[PDB]
Formats: C-alpha cells, sequence, structure tokens
DNA sequence: ATGATGACGCT
DNA sequence: AGCGTCAT
C-alpha cells in the first residue's frame, strides 16, 4: 500500500537511430534514399555480408547476416553500400564519427549514457521538473507530441495507423492531471515533449531519423522504443505494464534474450514477463541467484533501478579480424603481418582519441581464436600499453601470444589462427 | 564463411 | 586476471 515502491521516481528515455549504418550511407549518397538498400562488408565471398538493412528492403525479407548474393534473390533491385576497407580489414570510422554527431546533440539536452554506436539513455527527471515549472499548469497540446504513441491506448467504448495514434494520444491527454507536479504520468508526458524536441534537433542537424522510448527506467524505455519504429516514439506508463507484460515473451526484455531467459522459461514453465509476478522474491532468488532474482521480482512489476550512467565515450577501443575456414593464419609471418595491420588501425584511432578526449589507454588486451574451438575467444592476455606505436603494440601482442604455437617448426603456426583481436583499455586522464 | 565491434558479471 | 554472457 502506502510503503510499496512503484518505480516511478525517474523519467528515462532511450534514443535509437533507425537503420543507422544505412542512414549514414544514404545521407552521403542521395541515390540510396527512399530505396531498398543495405550495407555490406567484404564482397568476394558470396557478395559480402549484409550488416544493416533499410526498412524498404526489410519488406522483402532482407536481414542482417544474409549474404548479399542471397539478399539479391529476395530483392533483385537491392542497392548496396560497402563498408570502407583499410589495411585489409573493414573500417567502421564513418559510423563512429556519425555516432559522435548524434551523441553531441543529445548531450545538449541531458547527460547521456552511450549504450552503443547508435543508442543512448537519457535521465530526464531534472529537465522535466524544470519544464513543468516553465509550464505552471497549462495543459500539454497534442501538437507538442506529433510522433508519440501512448502504449495501451486507445481503449474502451478509424482504420488507419495515424488515426489510432491520435485517438490514443487524445485519451491519454484528456485523462492527465496537469495540476499535480509530482504526477508520474504528467512527468512522462513532459519527458515525451522533450524527446520530441531532441529528436527534431537530431534530424535537423544531421539528417538522421530515430525512434525513442520514454518510461521510468532503462528496460521499459528500451522496450517502448521498439514498439513503434521507424521515426516514432512511444511512452510506456507504469499503468500500462500489466497488460503489456501479460503477453510479452520473456526474451524481449533486455538481459533475458539469452541463456538466463531460456532458463526462466524452462525452470518456471512460463512464457510471458507478467507470469513472473506469481513467484516470491525468495523463489526467484533460489532459481536465478540473489541479484537476478531481486531484479526479476522488481522488473516484472515494471520496476528497475539501473541508473543512467554519465558516460558519453566508449570505454575501450578495439580492432578485430576473423580468418575463417581456408584463410586461417598458418605461418608466423602471416600472424605478424595481421597483428601489425590491426595495430596500425588501433594506433590511428588511439591518437585521434587522445587529441579529442584528453585521455590515454594504459592496457593492451590481445585475444585470439585457434581453429577447432567453438568459443569465440580461445586466449586473452594483457600487457602494458606504454606508447601509441603500432610496431611496438604488434610486437608485444606477438610476445604475449607466441607460446600458443603448437608447431615444432619455428616458421609454422599450428593450430592456425581464425581470429585476432587488439583492444586498448584502462584509460587515464591526460 | 557472419563480422566487427562494445559493456559488464563471475571467480 | 582471464573467461563468459548479452548486446549493437
Ligand atoms: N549485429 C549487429 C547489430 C548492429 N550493428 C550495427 O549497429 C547499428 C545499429 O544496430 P541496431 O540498432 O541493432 O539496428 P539498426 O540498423 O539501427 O536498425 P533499427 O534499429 O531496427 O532501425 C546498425 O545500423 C549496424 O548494423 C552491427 O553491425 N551488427
Ligand atoms: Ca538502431
Ligand atoms: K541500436
Amino acid at each position: 500500500g502506502p510503503h510499496m515502491a512503484t518505480g516511478q521516481d525517474r523519467v528515462v528515455a532511450l534514443v535509437d537511430m533507425d537503420c543507422f549504418f544505412v542512414q549514414v550511407e544514404q545521407r552521403q549518397n542521395p541515390h540510396l534514399r527512399n530505396k531498398p538498400c543495405a550495407v555490406v562488408q567484404y564482397k568476394s565471398w558470396k557478395g559480402g555480408g549484409i550488416i544493416a538493412v533499410s526498412y524498404e528492403a526489410r519488406a522483402f525479407g532482407v536481414t542482417r547476416s544474409m549474404w548479399a548474393d542471397d539478399a539479391k534473390k529476395l530483392c533483385p533491385d537491392l542497392l548496396l553500400a560497402q563498408v570502407r576497407e583499410s589495411r585489409g580489414k573493414a573500417n567502421l570510422t564513418k559510423y563512429r564519427e556519425a555516432s559522435v554527431e548524434v551523441m553531441e546533440i543529445m548531450s545538449r539536452f541531458a547527460v547521456i549514457e552511450r549504450a552503443s554506436i547508435d543508442e543512448a539513455y537519457v535521465d530526464l527527471t531534472s529537465a522535466v521538473q524544470e519544464r513543468l515549472q516553465k509550464l505552471q499548469g497549462q495543459p500539454i497540446s497534442a501538437d507538442l507530441l506529433p510522433s508519440t504513441y501512448i502504449e495501451g491506448l486507445p481503449q474502451g467504448p478509424t482504420v488507419q495507423k495515424e488515426g489510432m495514434r491520435k485517438q490514443g494520444l487524445f485519451q491519454w491527454l484528456d485523462s492527465l492531471q496537469i495540476d499535480n507536479l509530482t504526477s508520474p504520468d504528467l512527468q512522462l508526458t513532459v519527458g515525451a515533449v522533450i524527446v520530441e524536441e531532441m529528436r527534431a534537433a537530431i534530424e535537423r542537424e544531421t539528417g538522421f531519423q530515430c525512434s525513442a522510448g520514454i518510461s521510468h527506467n532503462k528496460v521499459l524505455a528500451k522496450l517502448a522504443c521498439g514498439l513503434n519504429k521507424p521515426n516514432r516514439q512511444t511512452l510506456v506508463s507504469h499503468g500500462s505494464v500489466p497488460q503489456l507484460f501479460s503477453q510479452m515473451p520473456i526474451r524481449k526484455i533486455r538481459s533475458l534474450g539469452g541463456k538466463l531467459g531460456a532458463s526462466v522459461i524452462e525452470i518456471l514453465g512460463i512464457e510471458y514477463m507478467g507470469e513472473l509476478t506469481q513467484f516470491t522474491e525468495s523463489q526467484l532468488q533460489s532459481h536465478f541467484g540473489e541479484k537476478n532474482g531481486s531484479w526479476l521480482y522488481a522488473m516484472c512489476r515494471g520496476i528497475e533501478h539501473d541508473p543512467v550512467k554519465p558516460r558519453q565515450l566508449p570505454k575501450t577501443i578495439g580492432c578485430s579480424k576473423n580468418f575463417p575456414g581456408k584463410t586461417a593464419l598458418a605461418t608466423r609471418e602471416q600472424v605478424q603481418w595481421w597483428l601489425l595491420q590491426l595495430a596500425q588501425e588501433l594506433e590511428e584511432r588511439l591518437t585521434k582519441d587522445r587529441n579529442d578526449n584528453d585521455r590515454v589507454a594504459t592496457q593492451l588486451v590481445v585475444s585470439i581464436r585457434v581453429q577447432g574451438d567453438k568459443r569465440l575467444s580461445s586466449l586473452r592476455r594483457c600487457c602494458a600499453l606504454t606508447r601509441y606505436d603500432a610496431h611496438k603494440m604488434s610486437h608485444d601482442a606477438f610476445t604475449v601470444i607466441k607460446n600458443c604455437n603448437t608447431s615444432g617448426i619455428q616458421t609454422e603456426w599450428s593450430p592456425p589462427l581464425t581470429m585476432l583481436f587488439l583492444c586498448a583499455t584502462k584509460f587515464s586522464a591526460s
């Protein structure tokens, strides 16, 4: 009752760019705009691997991981943009720089947590409180929420998508208590107004469209963002959670998409997030551990406490290349040349990072895979990163992995290497 | 022969 | 430290 927390203390938004890599290429090349198109890397094996897909192309069944030769069988007019290749490997610099453009814009509105190349969480609690004061109780016009969906509405006693959307928005606004400044539903609505403004600024200043979710925590904001894509935003209120979760497959909630979520389903004999409410917290802790059990107990009620962490820059800077099947590295010369290739790209990115961001990495992580292992990584070793010098970094990487060579011959490498990875970590201010 | 990333938990 | 999970 009066002491039962409802997890309505914050306003959190998740902003996610639509078909990011595709939009980056379509901004650069206007011939790709408003067309079925995809982004592909490499080209020789089966036309290249598709890594991003425009919504027009998704209508034909094109998906990520598809070989482009196979995507062309579903969508013969599919247009393709190729990832840049430098020093023999895919180079994602264009997308990292486009990401910085977006993140710097969102940072004007609030402190962000950079979750990925194209996603950021925003804690809007303070900004909402401010905007509510600037209001002083005037109602919020539907005109301020032109691309907002209210999940769960319309409901109660038109056949077009936008008609639905407006009907739900009208019901939501008509029931709002704009007089109470601590009403959570009011706070979410003002949050959504701000997110409309943020999304308009991103589009105005970059050309890029995005979707967003607005709720009271990160999991609900992420789920919300996915409900109405592309180019729309969705508000998921605390009150909408019971119905939303009642048919929500457990795997759709962030962190439950893998083995843990599969075990929740199998051990408890359930399918949907809402079914978790019927277990005590101690029961869930007994099955899934103290941390996971408490998290599930709260999360299935719409409650989660993970803070939006103030972090706009990535914590690691890594360079990786696979050498699949027949191309696995079988000579010391090969291993050494590719370590140098990776190390040169890493040196370039590290020097740029140090000039831009006033920090220096202090640890170099080297990771390899040997032919035969089902695990993505077969060995990971660290060494000191004392100088931004590619030849030194590649020599140190070789020193820390060279005893993996089963070969009795000095020149050969066995088993051959199917993956090389160099990662700079443990940043210090400079 | 998906590939190239990136954050965080466990021991 | 080194490995694994989960995600873009
Ligand atoms: N396995 C994956 C995943 C992502 N990505 C990259 O991260 C970007 C954002 O990932 P995403 O949000 O999951 O997908 P999206 O392309 O933005 O499309 P949308 O968000 O559904 O509109 C993609 O554009 C790139 O394809 C990559 O490389 N491999
Ligand atoms: Ca996206
Ligand atoms: K994303």
